[PDB]
């Protein structure tokens, strides 16, 4: 029962787990490419979850191994890696103070679970390119959502593999709570209910109450799920609020995906998706448009709600706009994937 080297150096690193701006890269590295097997396991473990819901740690494992082996290797972004950053940073959001104490563990459980299988399945395209070329996915459900439910669906169709069902030991009436809460949050991830989604959390923050001494009131299922969708959506949107080297690589690797996607449709012949087009594209003018324009708006809608625990959060984010601003399509592309 004794590390080795690379898994103490690894264990080290998962200190960090608390953090924004946890070195995520490296975790993928340091496991074998397993983040979100051990960041998972470690958040797990942190919040107690496998004593609460009685899950076997073996059946744990094997699960998440599962789970991140239907991420593809081979897509730039849309991988475990994105997969593994999103469940950490909605674990950060979880832990903030204005919540404390606000979320049962059946929600938390919720939360965290749904941002691991919120992308899985991703082939590296949009949901519009798969409507398009008329896709298996796209013909299943009926144009609607479509990623987005397949990355649900194939969450849970997970569970029934060998030794994987995790919630084995829930009541039904968990279960179907689970599992109402899971779809919830997963489905207001498709981007274009961005907007719808910003609406609601204005409104809450302009309405908003206080309990005793700090903590965010919510008294019904409507603005407890919302919260959550909103919580999980930041998560997912969180890439330009985290330190520089880390939000560089993630605009590396989403623009390879983008472009690539591209380089599938001038193939084709057919009209190139704003932003893929890799001979006419401006990385730096997007970034400060889609920080101008949705990040920030977002991401100060959050701080508001939750004043003054995400103000570093938010300083970063201003922070890394003004170093991509001292370096039509962009329009295009934020109409297009963030309007209904
Ligand atoms: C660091 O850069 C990003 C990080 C995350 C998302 C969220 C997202 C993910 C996948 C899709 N997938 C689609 N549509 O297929 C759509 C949105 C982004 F959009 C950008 C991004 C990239 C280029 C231009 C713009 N911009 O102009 O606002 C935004
Ligand atoms: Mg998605
Ligand atoms: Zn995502």
């Amino acid at each position: 029962g004794v590390k080795t080297e690379q898994e103490d150096v690894l264990a080290k690193e998962l200190e960090d787990v608390n953090k924004w701006g946890l070195h995520v890269f490296r975790i993928a590295e340091l496991s074998g490419n397993r983040p979100l097997t051990v960041i998972m396991h470690t958040i797990f473990q942190e919040r107690d979850l496998l004593k609460t819901f009685k899950i076997p740690v073996d059946t744990l494992i094997t699960y998440l191994m599962t789970l991140e082996d239907h991420y593809h290797a081979d897509v730039a972004y849309h991988n475990n890696i994105h997969a593994a950053d999103v469940v950490q940073s909605t674990h950060v959001l979880l832990s903030t103070p204005a919540l404390e104490a606000v979320f049962t563990d059946l929600e938390i459980l919720a939360a965290i679970f749904a941002s691991a299988i919120h992308d899985v399945d991703h082939p590296g395209v949009s949901n519009q390119f798969l409507i398009n070329t008329n896709s298996e996915l796209a013909l299943m459900y009926n144009d609607s959502s479509v990623l987005e439910n397949h990355h649900l669906a194939v969450g849970f169709k997970l569970l029934q593999e060998e030794n994987c069902d995790i919630f084995q030991n829930l009541t039904k009436k968990q279960r179907q709570s689970l599992r109402k809460m899971v779809i919830d949050i997963v489905l207001a991830t498709d981007m274009s209910k961005h907007m719808n989604l910003l609406a609601d959390l204005k409104t809450m923050v302009e309405t908003k109450k206080v309990t005793s001494s700090g903590v965010l009131l919510l008294d019904n299922y409507s603005d407890r799920i919302q919260v959550l969708q909103n919580m999980v959506h930041c998560a997912d949107l969180s890439n330009p609020t985290k330190p520089l080297q880390l939000y560089r690589q993630w605009t590396d690797r989403i623009m390879e995906e983008f472009f690539r996607q591209g380089d599938r449709e001038r193939e084709r012949g057919m009209e190139i998706s704003p932003m893929c087009d890799k001979h006419n594209a401006s990385v730096e003018k997007s970034q400060v448009g889609f920080i101008d324009y949705i990040v920030h708006p977002l991401w100060e809608t959050w701080a508001d709600l939750v004043h003054p625990d995400a103000q570093d959060i938010l300083d970063t984010l201003e922070d890394n706009r003004e170093w991509y601003q001292s370096t039509n399509q962009v329009s295009e592309f934020i109409s297009n994937t963030f309007l209904d």
